[PDB]
């Protein structure tokens, strides 16, 4: 059901991804925790109690969208990011969101149980097995269990329509034919609308490009429409019928053009929750190089020991990427943290290519290897656009 | 089914959700009342006596749609909340959408009073197929012990082998965004047709309980009867709340806003609105309007519209006085809520009396010193003034926490006498 | 089948509701008059013979629109009300058949529901006997012989830029006066026999303003005066069913007996009127406001009145509006 | 099948209903006497011949539709009308409509052709299963006997039990596009639920009606009475463009010259879909007609051009014409109010120096405001005629005289006026 993690074991566990924004990882487990608090309720407050709605508020680039997405992995929960000028054409409607986000909780709760579905079909595999072996634990089926799995056993000639077959080739068979028995499609979409209703999450990016002659009564009439999702409605879709009472939303926003007081007070009521997220500075980004799990650079590390080549990266390296990243950002366009990501694949890109022919190497990547693919294409800002 | 309350005994029922605002309570109050009234008649003037929609007149956040909101579930009806300037575009949604909507929802308020019926039957049934399964077959002794486990027991997560009923259809349909609700109603045409049957399939007693009380639960209450009765409450006991309404009245735009108030004239007057539920009749259905005014006024609405809202109140703007009256007096109110949210942590919160003056006088001047979003500054107010205590509450627990005026103060004089602050983070 | 009525039984039939503006009721006895004459010829006359459409004229809330939903009541036919400027944007204009066949359905299913009911085994065999589909092309022949539709407005859609636009919703309109074949979900409806009723102030335009081929097909004109103090006093008592006999019977429910004096009906009237002329004219719709503002305090009050007689004199009527109607800003709002 | 009259017995039959304009009916004349003519010719020429069609032109209401409705139904062509301009807004209404609702009106036109020829067929086998009731199963005596108690006898009042198709069956909630979607989906439940017939008691009277009704339908094939409609299409299709002078030519004339362009491929000739099946357009004949004050034909796209090659001005209506309108065509308007004051027993007779007033009032009217054409007799005789259709059933049996002082009395005075002369005429 709903998870049981206190809200300083929720931003522990983000801090595994999330480098900083402490305020807005405070603001995201307080609303993951109502979740369950709401669950140890009587029968009248849990409908008089509406989710408290998060609006973020920061620069572009700042982790605003990676919070929210490693809250519904860590919430178990489906999730969807949906851009808030999409609407402002008009005829998409505004229901869309609803529609989307329940299809990625079928698809999710389909994922979730085949991964259930393998270990089970895989177990009574093995056991219809060990009645040709042994004819009906005791001692023999435990013996001949264990010396299934952890031994080459399998190249034996064994007959299980009875037709003879290999048990390599038998044990592949018979997991198809069980994992196909245990699907239940009437249970899988309901417990897909109940992940939308209980568990569903929202995030509305760039809501400020909808504050308030001509193009405020479009810009304002978005918010309307986004009013029945906040303050919950019922909307049809193919699998079923979906409420959105439950569901939470976050919203984000620079709000340098506008601000949240723009935004109509019925809105605001509906997202009481506000945090204000701080951009990132050069002693952030040599941070998120290395202390994120699987971060980027760990990645690169494991993607050329696929090759056989070991990557190393020095501090005086880490810190001259990062200070590569924050340099283009300031000579031209400021595209926050996703900067890194085209600064280490122009350096990498070498390394890379040739990984096939490196095999068998240690590659240390310092300060001065760095500067010497980077710097040259650093010190050009009519380069720097387009290659970084 | 339409409820006996007199006027004065509603106003009091309302006054203990919305604080104030008598004028806008005795004016539901009548029209409510007039449902009983009606019923009372004979056959010609049930059908000549239609009710008297109201006009609610006042600013953002004084309780408009609350006590719109309140009365329909005083009265048991089935009620909805559409905004006015939805309908400005009107390429797609429909106008009729106002009424299906509505339709949808009571079918869900009589669906939720029919398994309340028949709930604990079907529990009772649900459970006996699993004791099917744990003793193949008064009850002697095993029953009567498996019985006692299954409701007492948390036994639930072991793997038990029930047979259950699936639809082996399993088809889905592409559609555009339009067909979205029509392509739905065709999967199940094609799943009530051909399967029937019940399959063998492996669960668990947790997930096996809930899935066997939908199915009892189905057997128990028949559709013709529930589908038909949804349509007898929207057409009696229907409400419906306009919001702003103020903003369609009136050279470009002024035609497609005034054209919203043409396409709303035949639900006031009465018309026969189609929907996938059954055919469904507008013109015994309560119809409440609300809006600001300060751009238009009620003059300014078409003609035909405005003899179809007879009745007229005003609503004040709320006060300091009321604000401490809103965070304590209404049931559930939003200390109240919170109050038992960190008792779910085992804290307990206490709010003294100059705390919350003090909570109240806070709400007042961000209003003033920015924008006047009505009572639902408390909201911002308090969830600011309590984000350090819900994040703590879970290392708090078995203390007790007063909020007094010194933590008031503190935790957010400094904001707001900032106006600049003040518009982000309140 | 359909009921044989002479103009003069429909008109006097009519004065039970409306009041007055008997010159519209001479027209729409000759239209209805015309259904049953048709049903009389032979077999090429009937398709040569086609409905009489009524334009109305006048201000509003004069009783146009009342005139025509008796009128339909009275004949039993499905009856439609669609705003012409509902077209002007760039809805299709075969709608107007469609809500037309939707009310219609509705209509004889709630009718023949009664008639099935006319103890167990009598609707078990009401549930079987009646089918489903034969309700459905009942409804169909309702719409095409008795079908009456009614188009408020008319005179908005009249004539360089929004000029092609609404034109457009003429010729758009032109083929259902015409006769033409409208597809709907319950079966294909023929619009040739469907009786038309458009109405309109025609202050800004004229009927002549209107397309060539849409006079032609508008043959009854008749234009309907404004109402005056007099006949405000007259709607408030005579008609069946009037207003002030409703909220007579509505607090009698409550066990208070109401009786309105000829001073407080004639002042009632006098409000109204000065409202009108004060701010904006409403028409009729002006009684309904009036009404519910001085009944406001007995309505509420009317469960603690039980067991008593309450007189609406002219005193009564002038200590709850004369304050509120001297004061126009308030007017606007409260009225 | 295709009318062999000459253009001039053609000519002659429309004088029956339209008054004047020769020039137009010899043109409607050669278009239809060359239908015959092709149907002569070898394989090799009669796919290159093609119709020639007519654009007319004149003011309004000069007879102009009129000469192409009964055209249509002197050669028993299915016909429909469409407004030039209701493609303008373009949003969904395709140009392909046309062709659709044509079908559509000669599938009702074919079919009930085949239910005549099915009637003595289904009666024969209608009263068939009514035996089967009477008498439990060559004929020998007692089935014989109650064939001719049935059609010789009022017998049908008696209580007979009978089987009848019956379907349990649903509504479904779709956009305005899919309102005629909706209606074959229902009719395919309808179909796939089962056959059979449910036993239910009725009347022989009311039994035989409804036992024609479902042998009628399975006498005739769907295929052959739905393709036999395509054929009276293509060969016999006539299609009528009203007002094609205001689709003529910056910011508008892109929306009016694309509607041309999507008319285009109709008068080339193409290929539409319809519910009923394919509808090949190449030898449907186009009649189109407008004023053409404000464009002329030369302003038409020169594709549009060189597929309308008969080309004929109407003339405008005068007073002379107004007289013959009342009283020459079959079932004229004063022929018509004198039929429908004869329901209520009235006898209306109109004098020639009273018919004479009325088109000079008729023509005042257009003279001293607009000129909607003949179609001014209509609301002037109504307001003449209003006074008696209201007091028509009290004047049952008694002889009213419309003379040249009763059309001065009630008109005359409302003529004379020319701002009340818009509002009432
Ligand atoms: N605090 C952070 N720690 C680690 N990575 C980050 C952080 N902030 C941003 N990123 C990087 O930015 C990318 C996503 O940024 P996103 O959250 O979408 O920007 P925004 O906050 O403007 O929505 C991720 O790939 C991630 O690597
Ligand atoms: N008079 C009142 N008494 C109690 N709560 C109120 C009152 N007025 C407003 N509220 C609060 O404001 C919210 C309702 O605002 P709403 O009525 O939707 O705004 P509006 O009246 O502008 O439509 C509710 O959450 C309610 O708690
Ligand atoms: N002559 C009349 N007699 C009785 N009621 C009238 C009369 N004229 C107007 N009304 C009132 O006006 C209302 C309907 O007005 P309506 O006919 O819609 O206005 P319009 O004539 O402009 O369409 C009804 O509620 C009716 O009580
Ligand atoms: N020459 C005519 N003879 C008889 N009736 C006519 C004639 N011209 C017009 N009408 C009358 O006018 C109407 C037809 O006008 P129509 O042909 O549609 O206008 P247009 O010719 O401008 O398209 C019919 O009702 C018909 O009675």
């Amino acid at each position: 059901h709903h998870s049981e993690m206190t809200p300083r074991e929720i931003v522990s566990e983000l801090d595994k991804h999330i480098i900083g924004q402490d305020n807005a990882k405070r603001s995201v487990a307080i609303a993951l925790r109502n979740r369950w608090r709401r669950m140890q309720l009587n029968e009248e407050l849990r409908h008089e109690v509406t989710p408290k709605n998060i609006l973020m508020i920061g620069p572009t680039g700042v982790g605003k969208t990676e919070i929210a997405r490693r809250l519904a992995k860590l919430a178990n929960a489906p999730f969807i990011k949906v851009e808030a000028t999409k609407f402002t054409e008009v005829g998409k409607e505004v229901d869309s969101i609803i529609r989307d986000l329940t299809d990625a909780a079928v698809k999710m709760v389909r994922v979730q149980a085949i991964e259930k579905n393998r270990y089970r079909a895989e177990e009574l595999a093995e056991e219809r097995i060990l009645d040709v072996l042994i004819p009906p634990p005791s001692a023999a089926r435990q013996a001949f269990r264990k010396k299934l799995r952890e031994g080459q056993l399998d190249d034996k000639e064994i007959e299980i329509k009875a037709r003879k077959l290999k048990i390599k080739d038998a044990m592949k068979l018979l997991i198809e034919e069980e994992a196909a028995k245990l699907v239940n499609p009437e249970e899988l979409k309901q417990d897909a609308i109940d992940a939308v209703e209980q568990h569903g999450i929202v995030f509305i990016d760039e809501i400020d490009k909808i504050c308030k002659s001509g193009p405020d009564v479009s810009r304002e009439g978005v918010q309307r429409d986004l009013l029945p999702l906040v303050e919950g409605c019922t909307v049809s879709t193919k699998h079923g019928m979906v409420k959105t009472d439950h569901i939470l939303f976050i919203a984000s926003g620079a709000f340098q053009i506008a601000k949240p007081s723009d935004l109509i007070p019925e809105l605001q009521g509906r997202l009481p929750i506000r945090v204000e997220l701080q951009a990132l500075t050069t002693s952030d980004f040599e941070r998120i190089l290395t202390e994120p799990n699987a971060s980027i650079t760990v990645q690169y590390k494991a993607l050329m020991a696929t090759e056989g080549v070991n990557i190393e990266f020095t501090d005086s390296g880490i810190k001259r990427i990062a200070e590569a990243a924050w340099q283009v950002n300031e000579s031209t366009e400021n595209i926050g943290a996703r900067r890194l990501h085209t600064v280490l694949e122009r350096l990498m890109e070498e390394i890379s290519y040739d990984a096939s022919d490196l095999s068998g190497q240690n590659i240390t990547i310092d300060a001065d290897y760095v500067s010497k693919h980077l710097d040259a294409l650093v010190a050009d800002e009519d380069l720097s656009r387009f290659i970084l």
